[PDB]
């Protein structure tokens, strides 16, 4: 009878507050009687973020959320006697923050540095370089897609290496017979390590990090 | 009798389909009695998107939503008799989509000409440019600010204009002097403009184009 639901709300919402977010429903209701709200977000840390209209039963948000701050509430509804002795005992009102884009992707182990032998066959893991995604992972909005976007020097192949979009795993692909020193300038090379928002999308944020790597004898 | 509260999904979900999205409840009410959805979504074009458990009042959807592409569902509930006659009389369903940041500021006005008489004071309009954004203008994923990139000559100074962030005017910032023509190449003036969403906070996505400006005799 007391009865309401689930109440969803994007994070980062913008003014004017407060806004209406949801409403708990009663029905087998007296007069005088008044929709009570509490719990996290109304009266424990974070005291006073959620507001029930006494009347109506309107759930409203008094101000924009974080989501990587906190990502669920668990409130609690009641209506009251005239006095204030409960008419309809409380039951739990949820509220999900719902995650908004708004972190950037980036690397927090740097400077990245690995090594590789001279001669090696394909697929020779050189180092992994996963990134770091405050957003949600279970949404397209932290779900990282790496890539390699510059090597340097260009020699002997334009591009030595490739990273697993997905793992973020840094491979070789040329063979012994060039992947070699002898006649080498720099003992190394250096790659411009990419990690992009949702899973590779034209539209992802981006981070980035230039890994350093070293060929061995 | 039958209670169906407005639900929302964020656009942009992963799988694994089917997900749950919210739920029907009814009351007073026979059994083998059936939920039975219904509307533009489920079985009309675009069809199959929601189901709903004829038994729970569980409604579920089968696969990602695009916001930009649908942005509300507006659907009907019944419950009916195992012969298929109404015995709850329908209501609506509103499915509302939240938006996720996915579109990218663009500007698509070129191209983009200015004028400007030789030795002007600082403050005046020379052009507004504004970008558009395929996103919801009332969150922070479309709420774009502006900012000069680059500008080419950088004779008299680097800088001769400023850009408001909010209004997208381009403004002059340089004297009845060091803003005159006759000592210079050609009547023109190239700036890179770019759009910033999430109210150019560095999480923002950004759109560019190129804001011709002649200096006038
Ligand atoms: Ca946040
Ligand atoms: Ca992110
Ligand atoms: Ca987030
Ligand atoms: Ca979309
Ligand atoms: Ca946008
Ligand atoms: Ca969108």
């Amino acid at each position: 009878s007391i009865l309401a639901t689930p109440i969803l709300i994007p994070e980062n919402q913008r003014p004017p507050f407060p806004r209406s977010v949801g409403k708990v429903i009663r029905s087998e209701g007296t007069e005088g009687a008044k929709f009570r709200l509490s719990g996290k977000g109304v009266d424990q840390d974070p005291k006073g973020i959620f507001r029930i209209n006494e009347i109506s039963g309107d759930v409203s948000v008094t101000r924009p959320l974080d989501r990587e701050a906190i990502a669920n509430y668990q409130l609690e509804v009641e209506v009251t006697d005239l006095s204030g002795k409960i008419i309809d005992g409380p039951v739990r009102l949820d509220i999900s923050v719902i995650d908004q884009n708004d972190n950037r992707p980036m690397f927090k182990e740097g400077p990245y540095v690995g090594h590789v032998m001279e001669g090696s066959p394909t697929g020779t893991t050189v180092m992994r370089m996963t990134a770091f995604d405050a957003d949600d992972p279970s949404t397209d909005n932290a779900l990282l897609r790496y890539n390699i976007l510059k090597q340097t020097p260009t020699k002997p192949s334009p591009n030595m290496f490739y990273i697993d979009p997905e793992k973020g795993d840094i491979v070789t692909v040329v063979s012994p017979v060039l992947l070699d020193r002898e006649t080498m300038e720099t003992p190394k090379y250096e790659l411009v390590i990419e990690a992009k928002d949702m899973g590779g999308h034209d539209v992802g944020l981006t981070g980035t990090a230039t890994a350093t790597i070293l060929i061995d004898d």
